[PDB]
């Protein structure tokens, strides 16, 4: 809070996942996004699930794609604000198809009451975190696929295309980098990990960052 922050190493956030074949990654960071929330607002970490998103949330379109933002007014305007287990409700997306919606047998595991949208400047978007927590957050990942370790340092930053969470930054690096937690799997960048750059909007990381609000 200055210097760094992860938020990793604060016990609040879960494992990576792994979204598949289904263009849900949206669903991964609106999910990720309030699993952290969750945490930090005095309750156990606890996995929630992207397939109630994918299946249900008909404000987006499932394994076509959607908005964070959509999927958080989705959980308060449609679903009472309730967030399932991933444990009650696991994800059977993957193969690259959303099964249809089921609304019960499932249990609720968290629930949000709103979200902010954060302004378009990291500075100010990493004061917010390093207080709040972890922000969903656009990118570009178009460079992203051969992306092996490191701190990326350059990145194509011409079209926002993919959902990730931000879980913290340290600015005593010799180059200041954001660090991101990604959906495919552990065996992509540092243990399913990416670090970029700092500063200079890499991957258009400021540009749409939003979070839930629990309580
Ligand atoms: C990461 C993915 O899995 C896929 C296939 N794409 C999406 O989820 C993108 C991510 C966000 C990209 N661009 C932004 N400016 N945020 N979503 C997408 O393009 O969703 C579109 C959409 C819009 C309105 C209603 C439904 C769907």
């Amino acid at each position: 809070a200055p210097a760094a922050v992860d938020w990793r190493a604060r016990g609040a956030v879960t494992a990576v996942k792994d979204q598949g074949q289904c263009g849900s990654c949206w669903a991964f960071s609106a999910i990720g996004n309030v699993e952290c929330q969750w945490f930090l607002a005095g309750h156990p970490l606890t996995n929630l699930s992207e397939q109630m998103l994918v299946s249900c949330d008909k404000t987006d379109s499932g394994c076509s794609g959607g908005l964070m933002n959509n999927a958080f007014e989705w959980i308060v305007q449609e679903n009472n604000g309730a967030v399932y287990t991933e444990d009650s409700y696991p994800y059977a997306s993957g193969e690259g198809i959303s099964p249809p919606c089921t609304t019960s047998g499932h249990t609720v595991g968290a629930t949000i009451t709103g979200h902010v949208e954060l302004p378009q400047d990291e500075a100010q978007i990493a004061a917010w975190l390093a207080v709040n927590g972890p922000v969903a957050v656009a990118v570009d990942a178009s460079s992203w696929m051969t992306y092996t370790g490191g701190v990326m340092t350059s990145c194509v930053s011409e079209q926002l295309d993919h959902g990730v969470l931000l879980v913290g930054y340290n600015d005593s690096a010799a180059v200041p980098y954001w660090i991101i937690k990604n959906s495919w799997t552990t065996q992509w960048g540092e243990e399913g990990y990416i670090r970029i750059a700092k500063g200079s909007n890499q991957c258009l990381v400021k540009e749409e960052a939003s979070s839930a609000v629990v309580g």
